[PDB]
């Protein structure tokens, strides 16, 4: 069966998408001036040692409040403080709103013969969750819909969004409430109250981290359903397969193909000697194709497994929006299949993908009913 990668030429440089093995699981590149980690076990080792493999990228050369760029102990405190807003409890509380939105979005395309799934369902979806968590007024949510689209399209839309979030942080200081913003106002990291800049960077981080990759998740999954008809038929007849389907979609096409790490000391990984102050690229996409961990990794199999892929990552930085992303993917797919009995890709209007080399996901997906 022809994979999505072979059908449309998804990231030809991503050799693992075409069943090709890396010569070594840890390889240095002179052109990139960075170490590449391709193996599953080696990835877990790198991700499991944040003291050696820092997340603070500025070391190799503003980021305060941004969890992605923060190491322990500051990371430990800041994550612990915001953890409550990402639990399965918050997932269940937000589901009816996202369900309603999914219905509304699919009402618009219900009678269409052709439609782009990305612009119809995938793009106008993920903002709502983050907007709810950041207590963005419902009237200002359209602004974030526009801003996030522009940044995806390509500095100017980012400037306006940061400008809004600065005043939003100052407004929430005048309005005390038991939400995520309110807890950030009363928060203490390193024995110090977080300034507006800390909260702005956190808000910016959350918006970026909760948008494009969720969009890629929706796109990639439908792309996989179109490539595997026998498996897609089982999904329509058994909707309880959807959670497993989404997990495999992330293994097969990891929206975040790689994350970045920086060495703090001389370290040996898989016999390779890494020097201090060097960039390390941890390829989630490559690690998800490791046959030492996954049986027949070249095959798409929704029935895995359990499926311990690295699409959400691994370690202390493990995706906080993990539970929220799976839910958003589930609701989007379930209702999409309910509304459209038949969905097909168009050879005349082929799907396009994000150019980013550290990503693997759909940018546009034209669909037809017959
Ligand atoms: C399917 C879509 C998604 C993908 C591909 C994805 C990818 C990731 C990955 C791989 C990490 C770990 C990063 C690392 O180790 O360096 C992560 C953490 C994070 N994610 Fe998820 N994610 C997704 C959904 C979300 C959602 C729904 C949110 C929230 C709205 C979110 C916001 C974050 C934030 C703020 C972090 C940083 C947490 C930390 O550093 O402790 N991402 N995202
Ligand atoms: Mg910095
Ligand atoms: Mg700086
Ligand atoms: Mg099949
Ligand atoms: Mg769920």
């Amino acid at each position: 069966m022809t994979t999505p990668a072979e059908r449309w030429g998804i990231h030809p440089e991503h050799f693992w998408l075409y069943g090709r093995r890396p010569r070594q699981m840890v390889e240095f590149d002179e052109k990139m001036n960075a170490w590449n980690v391709y193996g599953y076990a080696e990835a877990i080792e790198v991700l499991g040692d944040p003291g050696t493999f820092s997340s603070h990228m500025s070391r190799l050369l503003f980021t305060e409040g941004d969890l992605l760029q923060t190491d322990p102990p500051d990371h430990r405190e800041l994550r612990k403080l915001v953890s409550h807003a990402f639990t399965p409890k918050v997932v269940a509380e937000l589901e009816p709103r996202i369900t309603a939105l999914t219905q509304e979005l699919l009402d618009a395309v219900a009678d269409r013969d052709t439609f782009d799934l990305m612009t119809a369902l995938a793009y106008p979806l993920p903002v709502t969750v983050v907007a709810e968590l950041l207590s963005i007024p419902s009237a200002d949510r359209h602004l974030f819909e526009g801003w996030m689209t522009e940044i995806v399209h390509s500095m100017a839309p980012m400037r306006k969004m940061l400008e809004y979030l600065r005043e939003h942080a100052a407004e929430c200081r005048r309005r005390p409430r038991g939400d995520l913003m309110g807890k950030l106002i009363e928060a203490e990291v390193d024995g110090r109250r977080l300034t507006d800049n800390h909260i702005v960077n956190f808000a910016k981080m959350l918006l970026i981290a909760g948008y494009l990759t969720t969009t890629m998740l929706i796109g990639n999954t439908v792309l996989c359903l179109d490539s595997y008809p026998e498996q897609a038929a089982r999904v329509r007849a058994d909707r309880s397969l959807i959670p497993g389907l989404l997990e495999e979609s992330m293994r097969f096409l990891s929206p975040v193909a790689a994350t970045y790490r920086a060495t703090t000391r001389d370290v040996e990984v898989a016999g390779q000697r890494l020097s201090a102050d060097q960039m390390v690229m941890v390829w989630f996409g490559a690690a998800n194709r490791d046959a030492r961990q996954f049986a027949e990794p070249e095959l798409f199999d929704m029935t895995r497994g359990p499926n311990p892929h690295l699409g959400f990552g691994r370690g202390i930085h493990f995706c906080l929006g993990g539970p929220l992303a799976r839910m958003e993917g589930r609701v989007a797919l379930d209702h999409l299949l309910d509304r459209f009995p038949e969905l097909y890709t168009d050879p005349e209007r082929p799907p396009t993908f994000m150019p980013g080399f550290d990503t693997t996901g759909v940018s546009s997906l034209p669909l037809r009913t017959s």
